[PDB]
């Protein structure tokens, strides 16, 4: 099937793409500007999204919010991952982390999908923690400085298989897709 | 007249209070929840919030958007002022600003109020100056850190009188009340 994916960012839907297209699904970026609530929790922001893009854009499509939670930070830049990568960017965390030896943290991804005038969401949720110094050049955002657990690099360092292997969005999306083989056969 | 303030910010009640007070207008906060979208600017925000709000609360009624923009950390946290300072705190900023000597920064205040089925912005702009750590007990949040230009006291080294007469929250209101003069006589 044909899934419209409306995001700005390209790494998500590269690893969407990548993910899903082993299914023969086909992943097409729309970049159509939507609100994002400010919210405590991820889901809120979804449901809000899907909410307001119904009718405006193509069917069926999805949509995706998702951040870095700092133990140490309280949770911090969560939610507003995005905005605080681009103002203090990674060595605004690390700054931040400079002495710090609790460095957990956890990744969050909820997926939205719309389809036949129902809303579904799919999360994924994976631990690890903030490293001492950016590392690796693939993936995108803060991927430099998170290392999952139970491995030694940090997404970076790893191809979009291997981090989707283990990441929050590849944990999101075998969810998402469990449920469409049992429902949109 | 007498007008509804809706906020859950009791530092913000007050200053608005103690300034209008004294030309006869009465405040009376009520807390009551409204979505506030993520967005780069406070105008936004407002706007938002107001199209929410009308028809859920007495009128007449205000609401007021405001935030810190810190040169060098690019306008962080500006928009989410609020969040930062429940998770990084006044601590974060200082860790953040180690070492750096362009300390420049501004509070930026809009005020939204709502009557007779239409609404109304005003706002206000002080620049200052990150200190180099805590001072004073007055005020609220930031308070202890910032240094409006012109002034070696910092926010919370000032009465509430005195901050009305240097903050953004103090020009936003003096441009509200010229406002009122001229149309709510
Ligand atoms: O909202 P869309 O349009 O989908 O694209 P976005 O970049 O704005 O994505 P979000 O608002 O949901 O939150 C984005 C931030 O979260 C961070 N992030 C999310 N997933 C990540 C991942 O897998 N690896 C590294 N960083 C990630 C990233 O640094 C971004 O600045
Ligand atoms: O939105 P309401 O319900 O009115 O109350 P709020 O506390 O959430 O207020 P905002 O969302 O508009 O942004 C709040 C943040 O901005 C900062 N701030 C705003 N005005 C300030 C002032 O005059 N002095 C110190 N800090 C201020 C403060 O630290 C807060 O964490
Ligand atoms: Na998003
Ligand atoms: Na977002
Ligand atoms: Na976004
Ligand atoms: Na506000
Ligand atoms: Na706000
Ligand atoms: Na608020």
């Amino acid at each position: 099937m044909k899934i419209f994916f409306i995001t700005s960012n390209p790494g998500k839907v590269r690893e969407v793409a990548n993910f899903l297209g082993t299914f023969g699904i086909e992943i097409v970026q729309l970049k159509h500007e939507y609100p994002e609530i400010q919210a405590e929790k991820l889901e809120d922001v979804v449901d809000f999204g899907i909410s307001w893009l119904k009718g405006k854009v193509p069917e069926p499509f999805m949509i995706e919010d998702s951040g870095l939670f700092i133990e140490s930070l309280k949770g911090f830049p969560g939610v507003y991952s995005s905005y605080v990568y681009r103002t203090i960017g990674l060595e605004g965390i690390l700054k931040l982390m400079e002495g710090a030896e609790d460095r957990r943290a956890y990744f969050k991804s909820v997926i939205g999908f719309y389809i036949d005038g129902k809303a579904y969401k799919f999360s994924g949720v994976t631990w690890g923690r903030i490293s001492n110094e950016k590392r690796g050049t693939h993936g995108f955002g803060y991927d430099p400085i998170f290392i999952p657990e139970g491995s030694q690099k940090t997404f970076a360092e790893m191809t979009i298989e291997e981090k989707n292997a283990l990441s929050h969005r590849g944990k999101a999306l075998k969810a998402f897709f469990e449920w469409l083989k049992v429902n949109l056969k």
